């Protein structure tokens, strides 16, 4: 979090008008001479310019700055700027080079209207009476029909799930997500209060359809479950599986949300992935774990980072990690395509909600995924009461959200 | 427009038709919107829709699809906001419930033509034989929306050959802080790029 404090508290603010820049001093006693301001552009991660502005603005004064006129790619994809100040002599309580400042805009999109080029080949089904099967090439996947879950998938002979692909609307509650609620005196107020008195944490399932259908060029897979408690049905979830001749499976998912229940810590799904990796590659807003209520500081860009690196030692393990508004993410074999946010860790939520201390935690067989259409805030204005903004719960009803698996 | 693919599929029950268009002006493509009508043995389709929007075109005023129907029914029946004309960021007076009216009470006679009888948050619609289902926003008159907006006068509109139909998923905010600058607020706008929707026709 200390992030998105040094972000919103800084000194120097910014306004973009066209290709011209907006520079706000803050500063009441002195003028900006230890500052410079990089920019960049850059196409989904790439770059295309740089460019170096030393800030010339008195304490309260306002600075101009021309982007030189700009380069402008056919190529699909979403046209970024970024901007940052710098300190290129060293202070007593800075190092040279310290980032003091940034501010972030997108500038463009261009959309991909492109179609693919007509599978050569083509998925293969096998009806068994138990499963669904599916292949092309060395790729197996199953559905199994009794959970309407997608059990397994082969790469080859190996297998990738150690558990299957699942919805998920629950979250290993936060501090703020239980407050000063206990065992003996409980807070029937608290966010898990509600929710764990709702069964949010313990619905079940329900198949109510599993379905496969062969296209003229694809796979097609429709599922439907309601999970309960209490012959309360919570949520509802419908979704189609489309393998196609590219071996490329996209999911599209729709939940339904009862409103008289407590609002979802968040939307999505989740399962184990069999296998462990040492980086994480995701194109979204990072470096940093961030939150939707908690993301100002985040930038969006193509990130690189270490498995470590996507876990948040919070002394009293909880929900932790997320990266939002992610558009793609590579996990070793894996690639996944759309909007969303995730966490990738070696724990169970379980584990996470079970845990009282992070030295007590072990990492798991494989890897955690955590795929998210849609999260809850955070909250934080005291983490005794909620403090969580009204715009930051999901109080939709209705929910839509779409995926692309595949592999390399 | 631009057809970017079109295709029947045939499945267990039903029939899969599958449709891409991109929107474009001037080599910018606005809005794309992919789309699956999924009819039944129920005589039943099912539409879906799901839009792309450019981040750098104005936020459109609406998402939805409209149709001019032939049949001209003397009522209109929603479960939905209302009665009356209500827009989303006006729709506090309105309530939920089963409304049912003259035609002529879905048109507003503002006297300068413009968009209007818009009913938020209907659950179900009907009108002749025909009844459509889900979340949507809607309006129905005789007008156009486009001759609504090429006539100065009310007094001057004349009735089109069947009834138009604007059902829309969403709908942008109407403003009032004042006329002479944009009021539209943020959360009125829709800005958000991706949109999707569902929608059944079905008659009796």
């Amino acid at each position: 979090a200390l992030t998105e404090a040094k972000h919103q508290q800084q000194f120097f603010q910014f306004r973009l008008s066209g290709q011209t820049i907006e520079v706000t001093s803050e500063y009441l006693f002195r003028h900006s001479d230890n500052e410079l301001l990089h920019w960049m552009v850059a196409l989904d991660g790439k770059p295309l310019a740089s460019g170096e502005v030393p800030l010339d603005v008195a304490p309260q004064g306002k600075q101009l700055i021309e982007l030189p006129e700009l380069p402008q790619p056919e190529s699909a994809g979403q046209l970024w700027l970024t901007v940052r100040v710098v300190q290129p002599n060293a202070t007593a309580w800075s190092e040279a080079g310290h980032i003091s400042a940034w501010q972030q805009w997108r500038l463009a999109e261009n959309l991909s209207v492109t179609l693919p080029a007509a599978s050569h080949a083509i998925p293969h089904l096998t009806t068994s009476e138990m499963d669904f099967c599916i292949e092309l090439g060395n790729k197996r996947w199953q559905f199994n029909r009794q959970s309407g879950f997608l059990s397994q998938m082969w790469i080859g002979d190996k297998k990738q799930l150690l558990t299957p692909l699942r919805d998920q609307f629950t979250r290993a509650p936060l501090d703020n997500d239980i407050g000063v609620s206990e065992a003996t005196r409980i807070d029937p107020n608290a966010w898990v209060e509600r929710w764990k008195a709702a069964g949010h944490y313990q619905a079940e399932a329900a198949l109510l359809q599993c379905t496969a259908d062969t296209l003229a060029d694809a796979v097609l897979i429709t599922t439907a479950h309601a999970w309960q408690h209490q012959g309360k049905t919570l949520f509802i979830s419908r979704k189609t599986y489309r393998i196609d001749g590219s071996g490329q499976m996209a999911i599209t998912v729709d939940v339904e949300v009862a409103s008289d229940t407590p609002h979802p810590a968040r939307i999505g799904l989740n399962c184990q992935l069999a296998q462990v990796a040492e980086r994480v590659n995701w194109l979204g807003l990072g470096p940093q774990e961030n939150y939707p209520d908690r993301l100002t500081a985040a930038c969006f860009d193509r990130w690189d980072l270490p498995l470590s690196d996507m876990y948040t030692p919070y002394v009293f393990p909880s929900e932790n990690g997320l990266r939002c508004g992610t558009r793609e993410l590579n996990y070793g074999p894996h690639q996944w395509r759309g909007d969303f946010q995730f966490n990738i860790s070696r724990y169970s939520q379980q584990q996470l909600m079970e845990t009282s201390h992070r030295h007590l935690l072990h990492a798991e067989e494989g890897t955690w995924l955590n795929i998210d259409g849609f999260h809850m805030g955070i909250g934080g204005d005291d983490s005794w009461s909620p403090s969580v903004s009204a715009e930051f719960q999901l109080s939709a009803g209705r929910y839509h959200y779409q995926l692309v698996w595949c592999q390399k």
